[PDB]
């Protein structure tokens, strides 16, 4: 019962520490195997590229005040610290879209009001630290028990769908950069090149298909058990290596490759330095902003809380075989304090990543080798340790001095890897199965509790409600009011706890929503 | 059994006619369904393109004396006649590689000895007719009982492997004429075009994958049974239509398309006419060639007999549920007489096609709708009728006046269709399963009679012997002694009936070889 209120200050944090910290030698010892290496290799590529993309976008939006190096430094430091001190070291911290939206809006507000951007960020971080400490002190992390699988399913489905849509847009943009033309006259990124877009499509599809086939090969009967396990562990590294070699063999055509800033330096050394004075560099900071910086701190707190808590709820589900423990009080305090302290150095705030953490947990899941003939395998154990997160964060940080190797890796292989990750992420959601059940006839439905105890027409209405909520949420972030997305997401708890029982019966709700 | 000798002249032919001909109204009536349309649409494309390819090759080899229109006319006429009068109307007649080799060798011999080519072909055809009549009269078609599944599996495996290899050398060739170049300066088939090879590869892979996925969709649970059956029947037409539409949407890039001669005319109207005088056109024909034309007739008879009889053996296997009957005496007489009469008009000889007939039978197989969960589907029936062959031959003949539609179909879609056909053809051979069994561990082998009653190491030796025979046969036709391939193939019957019992036991041979 980690969500029970004790009535004493710092009680939940004390319970979390006392529950988790004794297992530390086990955490250090569990990581000696070959699956951890494959997980590290996969998740390092899964985590490095979003840093580059969001650093480029941030540099575009904030006129070069924050760039790629800032995001890389923040990711490395925060990930290392959280993995070393967290109670759930299987979470992956990084930048996300809502944080980018908030940063852009805050930059617009600061520019409109003739204020300094980084000093305002500093005071926002300080107020966020104060608010997070106050919230943790009052055991405010017990509201998580009010978050039903309704909201969790909606959030996960929307996040994975958005992830998938963005990979396809970045391929489309390749083809508009390099259209297929009848004539290519002979001649600052290259433009209007032949054989580029089709080769990128081929590389993406090949990487995806090799990864899928090697994943399917695990449950076959060919070769020995040890060889099957080893080959299935390293399916994604094998796909990446094979497609990189295929791309390297062809030396006539231009393909876009990974680029990283070289050296540890700020993006714009003339405009700013590493340390941001809290009282102002060129102008005094007015005290009224010093006082009024609480509201953006409140918005950041709401964003970080909702994201981290929903991710922690999804990761620690009972069907996923999580044993060593869970952290609902320590992780929030760690993330909030580190984010608030990051403001003094002009570094962006971070949160828990949903797709990356889910993929990290999936990569470490061990299935039973005694697979029943013609039966779906079941989870044997999940390996819990602290080495993988530290190694991933260290590699992300050290990627700055490893640009020579990274310049040989095309982006289409990473596009295929992202497609594989997004497709795999959608298979662990009950909404996916209840959406597949719509196409099949009613006489072929499995023996799930929401099939036998609920009428067929009364079960499809729940799925329709969830789909409508997801569509409304996507429509709202598409527009310019995307800053109100978290409030709209938290609004689904009153909907389930006040309006849903008025339509459905308690028995139906107990089986459908569990 | 139809393989028993009666002791009277024309006894086997009389028995075959009396067994098969009463079912004629059933043969005409069985064709009223939707699967026949899909089979016709698939096999028409399966049959038309080899005529074009072999017509081009024949025109190259014979200096334009025989071309594409001659092959089309021969295919149409012989197919229509055989389907109307045959006892096994599920066979598909057409040109093959061995026939091309014989024609090239005969042309070389005629050129070296200063003789006319078509008159020699006329006399070869007449001697072939005489030999076929003599062989059929003496009940010589009872030697087919000495052809064990050893030879049948060897032949089928080799033929399918060659088919697949040739589909990948015509894409390699497609890439070779259109290499990927850094620069494409603007400047008789087009050459050195951009975006052609990669687009052809994409079209091939897309057609193959759509066909495979739609074939897999048959055994799923989505949608109703009727919709599943209808969609699975038309998987290959749907793949072809979708990929043709995709290619048509892109109008910037050059792709090679189907071309057919227009009008009904001889390839070289100046050199020859439709009728070949048997006494000589420009020079008298020496009687010594008139007498000595028996040996090439013997070679042609051996080739046609072996190919047609092996194909008929493979098609009429007991596991394939053939009911209306089989023809071992009527089909040989029909094919031999029609081929011999074809010589007078300067048309090439035809034989039964293995891959095309196997695909034709597979396309008309009906599987039981009561599919057991987690179990292989069972064959319910095979639709035996005469309409499909007549329609396919008529369409092949009429394709001359339908070039406008045919010019919009790229060849890469057909390459993908050929790959699908070749892959599907290899799944009905026991050698395929016994070759898959090598990779799997000995504790996972099924309960087939060649597993339980034979030691594991003693069964792998039979597969090695078969593979060595196949490799030797392929090596022999690669070289210039490919005219002796049929003799080498028939040499495998003494090997099985004289040498194999000296090594294996009676029980081992009975279990391993049917
Ligand atoms: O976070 S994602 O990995 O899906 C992502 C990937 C790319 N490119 C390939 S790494 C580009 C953008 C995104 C995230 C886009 C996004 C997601 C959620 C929200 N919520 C807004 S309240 C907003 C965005 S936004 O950046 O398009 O505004
Ligand atoms: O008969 S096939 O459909 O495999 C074929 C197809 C193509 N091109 C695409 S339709 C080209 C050639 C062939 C057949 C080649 C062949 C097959 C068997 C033999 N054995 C007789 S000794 C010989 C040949 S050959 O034409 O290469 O000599």
């Amino acid at each position: 019962d980690p969500l029970l209120r004790t009535g004493s200050v710092f009680g939940g944090l004390v319970r979390d520490v006392r529950r988790r910290y004794p297992h530390y030698p086990s955490d250090l010892r569990d990581a000696l195997h070959s699956q951890c290496v494959a997980a590290v290799l996969f998740i390092y590529f899964a985590a490095l590229s979003p840093a580059i993309t969001f650093g480029g976008l941030l540099g575009e939006k904030t006129e070069g005040l924050m760039g790629v190096s800032e995001l890389i430094v923040s990711t490395a430091v925060l990930g290392v610290l959280f993995s070393l001190l967290g109670a759930q070291p299987l979470l992956v911290v990084g930048f996300s879209g809502p944080l980018l939206v908030f940063e852009e809006a805050f930059f617009k507000f600061c520019r409109a009001q003739d204020l300094e951007y980084l000093t305002g960020r500093v005071w926002v971080g300080l107020w966020l630290v104060v608010f997070v400490l106050a919230l943790v002190a009052a055991e405010g992390s017990f509201l998580v028990r009010y978050i039903s699988p309704f909201t969790q399913e909606i959030f996960a489905f929307l996040i994975s769908l958005i992830f998938i849509y963005e990979t396809f847009y970045k391929l489309y943009k390749v083809f508009t950069e390099h259209p297929l033309l009848p004539f290519y006259p002979p001649e600052p990124s290259p433009r209007n090149q032949p054989n580029t877009a089709l080769l990128s499509l081929i590389l993406m599809l090949g990487t995806f298909f090799i990864a899928f086939f090697l994943r399917k090969f695990r449950n076959s009967r060919f070769l020995g058990g040890k060889a099957r396990r080893i080959i299935g562990d390293f399916g994604i590294p094998i796909s990446i290596l094979v497609m990189v070699l295929v791309d390297y063999s062809i030396t006539d055509t231009y393909t876009q490759k990974l680029t990283v800033p070289t050296g540890l330096s700020v993006t714009s050394p003339d405009k700013r330095s590493w340390f941001i004075p809290p009282l102002g560099s060129a102008r005094p900071f007015p005290p009224w902003m010093m006082v009024a910086a609480a509201v953006p701190a409140l918005l950041v707190l709401i964003l970080i809380f909702m994201e981290t808590q929903i991710t922690a709820l999804i990761v620690s589900q009972k069907a996923r075989r999580l044993l060593k423990g869970s952290g609902f009080h320590l992780d929030l305090l760690l993330i909030g304090s580190l984010g608030g302290l990051c403001g003094l150095f002009g570094l962006p705030w971070l949160t828990a990543a949903t797709v990356r953490s889910v993929t990290h947990v999936n990569a470490l899941t061990v299935m039973r080798t005694a697979i029943a003939p013609g039966d779906k395998p079941q989870i044997q154990e999940v390996r819990e340790q602290r080495v993988t997160g530290v190694l991933i964060a260290s590699l992300v940080g050290l990627s700055i001095v490893m640009g020579a190797v990274l310049r040989r890796i095309p982006l289409a292989v990473l596009f295929g890897i992202f497609l594989y990750m997004g497709v795999t992420s959608l298979s662990g959601i009950q909404l996916s199965q209840r959406l597949l059940l719509i196409l099949m006839p009613a006489k072929h439905h499995p023996e799930q509790p929401y099939v036998t105890k609920v009428k067929t027409w009364r079960m499809h209405l729940f799925t329709c409600i969830q789909l409508g909520c997801i569509a409304l949420l996507w429509v709202v972030k598409s527009t310019a009011a995307s800053l109100a997305f978290p409030f709209l997401l938290l609004l689904t708890v009153p909907l389930r706890h006040c309006l849903l029982p008025r339509l459905f019966q308690d028995r139906e709700l107990q089986a459908l929503d569990s």
